[PDB]
């Protein structure tokens, strides 16, 4: 098996070096990921600029200021041959969940992998320490994957932060949009400054049953067969009737 | 009368937004929340369980210091504007929000945040750095369009104003996102040390812009199917559990 493997959190993050070292065992793998720490960057395919790389004494491909989309579309049309059987991004260091999958740069990989034509799979842990279990969890995903290759659309999969035989089990969700046990809690500084702090005060609970949410909660594998489309192809007619019914643009 | 909760992706200093609230608050209460800095080239994602502080200028104006414009609106929305907000603006951006481009637009990412209140959400985006003016009374039409007939929610409008004076806007226009990523490739260049570096419709919002008129694109969140959940569940249960 031929694995592309890009992240966010750039080359030498231990969520991908761990995920490739695992990978390894059954697979052939290219990493070409950022060159750096990505997590607070745009993660769009960067246009019109002259991106330079540096290869490792392992194989590893850094892509100096790209972006997991640059590194995945770069991976495939330049830098990986043969090309691969399918792109895989993370484990990335924090949850990806609900509407922030909109704004993942470990998903936007996925996705631009799946766009170029190859399946696709995103994982993330939901916290700092048990990357073994995130591990242990994809490559339990990917040896499925070619027993019986499968969707046109990604696998968004995310782990909770616990050992490996604590993980309740594995389970298909739906995304939520964001989790109701989160609120925004007034804090002070010890000068008096006004803070917020978004989150929940105690458990997060009552998520809904087959959200990313509530599986992440309840100590399950979150599997997400995702595909980001922002299109509203349907509303264009009702758009139209009622820029013409006001009478929007009419009066300038 | 309406309740507007304005922010974007430039920040509290940024011309697009100072003009759009002058000219909101013509008519509307305006409760403006933004990022403490131009968020351009960053990342959208909602800040969880860390403290985020806000700077309140003079004016009313608050920014959040390395708020994300979704940190902004969420903010807004459940704990800086009360009563809550009846819409999320946010705008006028420096710069087009076409195509390609709105999955990791900041200005988006606003709106978006903002979709589940009693108006659509507007993101509002000038395709240039002049005619804010153009962009400003666009945006007061399509508010006051809201309020005599108001638009059914969960969703945004994105929208894209030529930059030209008003009087030269052709009229408005909807649209669907442009894609000039299916022609994209890869071409090798040679540096000076030797080393290689890697360079990569009418109905269109694109064409609406270039014609002069003004873009506009609904969008709506859509992520699952229900065939999908269904493909991949038997697929799992094909190789289950076990102690082997
Ligand atoms: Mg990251
Ligand atoms: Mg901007």
């Amino acid at each position: 098996m031929r694995i592309l493997l890009s992240n966010d959190d750039g080359v030498h993050a231990p969520g991908i070096q761990t995920l490739a070292k695992a990978l390894r065992e059954f697979a052939d793998v290219q990493v070409v990921a950022p060159d750096r720490n990505r997590s607070g960057a745009s993660n769009s395919l960067t246009l019109e600029s002259s991106l330079r790389t540096f290869t490792f004494d392992n194989g590893d491909i850094a892509v100096q200021m790209g972006t997991p989309t640059d590194c995945v579309y770069l991976g495939v049309n330049a830098l990986m041959r043969p090309r691969p059987d399918i792109v895989v991004s993370g484990i990335n260091a924090g949850p990806n969940l609900g509407d922030d999958v909109i704004y993942s740069g470990t998903v936007a990989a996925a996705m631009e992998g799946r766009h170029l034509g190859f399946p696709a799979l995103a994982v993330s842990l939901n916290g700092y320490q048990h990357y073994d279990t995130a591990a242990a969890v994809t490559c339990a995903l990917l040896r499925g994957l070619s027993r019986e290759p499968l969707t046109g659309r990604i696998l968004n999969v995310n782990v909770p932060d616990l050992p490996l035989a604590q993980v309740k089990g594995i389970r298909v969700t739906r995304c939520g949009s964001r989790h109701p046990a989160d609120k925004v809690i007034p804090q002070e500084d010890p000068r008096g400054n006004t803070l917020y702090w978004i989150g929940p005060p105690g458990d997060k609970y009552d998520a809904g049953p087959d959200t990313d949410f509530a599986a992440v909660d309840e100590g399950y594998v979150s599997v997400t067969p995702l595909h980001v489309d922002l299109t509203a192809a349907s509303a264009h007619d009702v758009v139209s009737d009622w820029l013409d019914s006001v009478g929007v643009g009419t009066q300038w």
